């Protein structure tokens, strides 16, 4: 039982998601004229602060807060280390809204305490595909289409308590913050992730993963050595063997995205993203935004033949404190991002980005089973790992749906 999660506007069990058939609201309609002004009330040793996210000593004080509080793995072996110049990037997408990123600071030293972000989406979430067919089949097709044109929400992330006030209750009043700072800018849905179980997802899809560096990845416990190879003579050569990669790419005409690939790479992706249930729509400063190179974050090549953009691929990075080896500091982790092929094949394309990855240093590449994702993991040697990424609404009911209908890529 949930003392806050059962006083919000979410599906509460299993059993009533089950039963949901049609995209809407859940609360009550409201206007911005009823939610209150002023921020939500806390304790007199604590304020609300809105860090300035172009100000590099907030960023950094964001930074220093997720590098020793943010998401570690359920046996405290790694902890995300987000760098900066991520930070920036992913909290300051065109047309975001500053006050809605939400930070507890100490009164007293001004000492970061607790933070969340959130910065506006345009997501199609309306009546999934198959429910749309039952509805049609019922005579019911209005009220399932209803909420078809996609919707300016908000995006959560980077919910974080500092370690020492843990358990006293704090995160419910951030998320009560952040939905109000929301609710005032006339937002009232928001989408967010979770490698936890809450009530309630809509969604879920276990974790993947590609050894780069396997003598890495085995010496800090990320990978195990499957027993089959200890009936081998020297188990770690052909493990190295096996996850070998060519030095360079073998698509002709593959390069990395330039501003002017923009319309291209947004028209080629917004084809591919308007087959799944949800999925973003994003606009050419969106695009730059989110997919255009910069360096240490975001890498981004196209296939491009005859000058025609025909195929992309995006991977951004990720590194990962370890926290009890003490001979490595960072598992440098690159996650699949955004991607679209239309001339060939996707395992084709995504062998590419595994190639890049290796040459570029990363030890292993990432990713949910979300867009197509399932449909290069044997032949790309992706193994599963033991995490879900589960995906959930805020006052949105949304039918259980299979994560190989979402094409929402969390940063
Ligand atoms: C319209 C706009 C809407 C805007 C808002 C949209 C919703 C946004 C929702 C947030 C989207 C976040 C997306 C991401 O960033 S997911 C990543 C979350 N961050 C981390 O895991 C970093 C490491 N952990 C921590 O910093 C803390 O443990 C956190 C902050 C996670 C909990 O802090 P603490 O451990 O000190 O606990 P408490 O006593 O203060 O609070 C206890 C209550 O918190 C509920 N809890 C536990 N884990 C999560 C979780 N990941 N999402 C939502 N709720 C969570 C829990 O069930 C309990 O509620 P109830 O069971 O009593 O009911
Ligand atoms: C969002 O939730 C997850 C994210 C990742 C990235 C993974 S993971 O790759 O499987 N492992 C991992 C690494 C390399 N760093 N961190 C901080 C974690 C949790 C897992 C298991 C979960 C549950
Ligand atoms: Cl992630």
């Amino acid at each position: 039982a949930h003392a806050f999660w059962s006083t919000q506007p979410v599906p509460q069990t299993e059993d009533e998601t089950e039963k949901i058939v049609f995209a809407g609201p859940m609360d009550e309609p409201k206007t911005v004229a009823d939610i209150p002004e002023e921020p939500y009330p806390i304790a007199s040793t604590f304020e609300w602060w809105t860090p300035n996210m172009e100000a590099a000593d907030d960023i950094h004080a964001i930074y220093e807060l997720l590098r020793d509080n943010y998401v570690e793995d359920d046996d405290s072996m790694f902890r995300f280390n987000y760098s900066e110049e991520f930070l920036q990037w992913a909290l300051c997408p065109p047309n975001y809204i500053p006050d809605w990123h939400v930070a507890v600071r100490r009164k007293a030293d001004k000492k970061l305490l607790a933070f969340i972000a959130g910065v506006p989406v345009t997501l199609r979430m309306g009546t999934p595909k198959y429910m749309k067919v039952k509805a049609q089949e019922k005579g019911e097709g209005e009220e399932a289409a209803k909420y078809d044109e996609p919707r300016h929400i908000c995006e959560i992330n980077f919910l974080c308590v500092h370690k020492q006030l843990r358990e006293k209750r704090l995160a419910p009043i951030l998320i009560k913050e952040a939905t109000r700072r929301v609710n005032r800018t006339n937002v009232w849905q928001a989408v967010y992730t979770a490698g936890v179980l809450l009530p309630t997802p809509y969604a879920s899809g276990q974790y993947f993963h590609r050894s780069l560096n396997p003598e890495k990845l085995v010496e800090i416990r990320f990978s195990g050595i499957p027993a089959q190879y200890q009936k081998f003579q020297n188990p770690m050569a052909m493990l190295k063997r096996n996850y070998q990669l060519p030095s360079a790419p073998k698509n002709s005409g593959l390069r990395e995205m330039k501003p002017s690939d923009v319309p291209q790479v947004r028209r080629i992706l917004m084809n591919y993203l308007d087959s799944f249930d949800v999925g973003p729509v994003f606009s050419d400063a969106e695009i730059s935004h989110y997919l255009l190179p910069r360096d240490g974050v975001v890498f981004t090549y196209v296939v491009e033949n005859d000058k025609k953009v025909t195929d992309f691929f995006s991977f951004y990075r990720i590194p990962s404190t370890v926290i009890g080896n003490s001979n490595y500091n960072l598992l440098n982790a690159a996650y699949v991002h955004y991607y679209a092929a239309t001339s060939i094949p996707l395992h084709q394309l995504i062998l590419d980005l595994l190639i890049v990855a290796h040459s570029r240093g990363f030890d292993v590449c990432n990713m949910v089973e979300i867009l197509d994702n399932r449909s290069f993991v044997e032949q790309l040697k992706f193994g599963a790992g033991d995490g879900h990424l589960r995906y959930y609404f805020y006052n949105w009911a949304y039918p259980k749906i299979k994560p190989s209908q979402v094409a929402l890529v969390m940063l």
